[PDB]
């Protein structure tokens, strides 16, 4: 019962996307079911990951039932100056300044990008290397996500700033101690009213 | 004096420049005033710019006279918000039994209408949240992101915008409210836009 | 050794990457440094990132040498500035009488001139408004919007941008813009870039 994960495109709008079919090919990355995307001129979400290099190392993991709106970029380390004296990077233009190629120990390496499950990321987000997202959480429309934004937190801004907690901490607690989105679905699809109103918690 | 405010392209030669009140007029739920104006970036349509703008959920979009909005400004309204209750993933949307579980229209948030004033200048890529409000003579700067109200003749910037500071003393701001210069006919406006050009119309 | 900062696009068959300075030099009121670079979004020459530039206005940008700019990076010069000691709205623009209330020069916000040091890094996506300095060396984060003034060789971030930490303690700091390596001979540049790179060209 619903939709079936597997397919690009599952409602037969054009514009709303499953991220993990699109997104399997990619090295590196691991993206959870049901999560979608919402196309802002009809780009395919692979191409909202930006500057995401094998070679680098750092992964992208982005979690179930998620929401990502249409313009959603994450940026990942490949746009890194090398920053420990001159940010110039002349190693680009050749000429003989080739030879100044930086180490990949002198490249910044600012972490792994991992959004949590059931999290909505609004439009135009950008989400800058290195950030985790913690599980239900919100993302305002238009932030720049620089640092971690904790569980079932609220939060906004460029740079994104944590606003409030969405509900009470115990039940924070309590959703994160049961993980709805790692259940079987048959037993997702019996309780989707029960997971919208938190009445899961007991 | 002045051009027609109906006129959709006022400008001879300078097509960007749209008059919105005559281009909005075929929206459900918008009311615009006269004279606003959009710059347009690329030659869209300033009704382009008004997203999620659904009838079904009844907010309203209201815009005043003499407004000045800047190329790529979007205004956002309510139906972008997720129900926030529990789960804020849409299973409704997915169909295939799933969209027995339809929000009602009271589990949804309801941020309000959005309301700018009349003399509002926003800057160039604004984007305006739902249930904002604007005062009069307000100023928000390019590339802000409003999410709360914003009070009369305050500039404001920032993302999320904050106020900045009030644009004149309050009590030139309280005889402008007053007076609303705005309001008068057209051809009250033109014997007096010297004045209303550097304040001095209060007295 | 090294590229020639003369060509738009120092690298053969590369139209991504771009040379400032020579795209630029043909602008009034411009002054760019050699070396410094535009990363290119979508093919666009760096000249289309620099908006309501008019002569007429007479404000100037300089940016100096070594300078990295990121892919779709604006610069706001003081073209869209409005009138702002009464309304903002600009009915002079719209002519049919109203042309008579142009504002003269003087009384137009005059913000300044915008002055980007050397060795600068400019983030993608950043808006640097009207007036700005910022010094040698600052790093500018990605999707800023800079209003204020930034120092030397601080990282700056946010809208709007606000300075987060020096990049290196005091004392290197003021070695660095002691010794200004950028206006070295392109020679001895090209002798000491490994030291360049790692601040020991100070010691």
């Amino acid at each position: 019962m619903g939709p079936n994960p597997m397919k690009m495109y599952p409602i037969e709008n054009k514009s709303v996307q499953f991220i993990k079919p699109i997104l399997e090919k990619l090295e590196n990355v691991e993206v959870g079911e049901y999560s979608y995307y919402d196309s802002k001129n009809g780009e395919t979400f692979d191409k909202q990951i930006l500057y995401h290099y094998p070679i680098l190392n750092d992964k992208l993991k982005i979690g179930k039932f998620c929401s990502i709106g249409p313009g959603v970029t994450i940026i990942m380390n490949g746009a890194n100056h090398r920053m420990d004296g001159s940010t110039y990077p002349f190693n680009l233009f050749g000429n003989g300044w080739e030879k100044h190629m930086p180490k990949l120990d002198q490249l910044p390496i600012k972490g792994d990008t991992i959004i949590g499950n059931d999290v909505w990321i609004g439009k135009d987000v950008v989400i800058m290397p290195g950030v985790k997202i913690g599980d239900g959480a919100i993302v305002a429309a238009n932030s720049v996500v620089v640092k971690d934004i904790a569980p079932y937190m609220l939060a906004g801004g460029n740079p994104a700033n944590e606003i409030k907690q969405r509900f009470d901490q115990d039940t924070i607690n309590q959703l994160l101690d049961i993980k709805w989105w790692n259940w079987p679905i048959d037993i997702i699809n019996e309780n989707i009213d029960k997971i919208l109103d938190n009445s899961i918690i007991r």
